[PDB]
C-alpha cells in the first residue's frame, strides 16, 4: 500500500512493525 519511506529509522526498523505496516502503513515523516 504504501511505499517504503527513505527515512526507515522509525517503526520500519522494528521487526515486530513490518507485520502490521501492510495495512497499518503511516505517512512518510521523512
Amino acid at each position: 500500500s504504501c511505499p517504503p519511506c527513505p527515512c526507515t529509522a522509525w517503526c520500519l526498523e522494528r521487526p515486530t512493525c513490518l507485520r502490521l505496516v501492510w495495512r497499518f502503513c503511516p505517512p512518510c515523516a521523512c
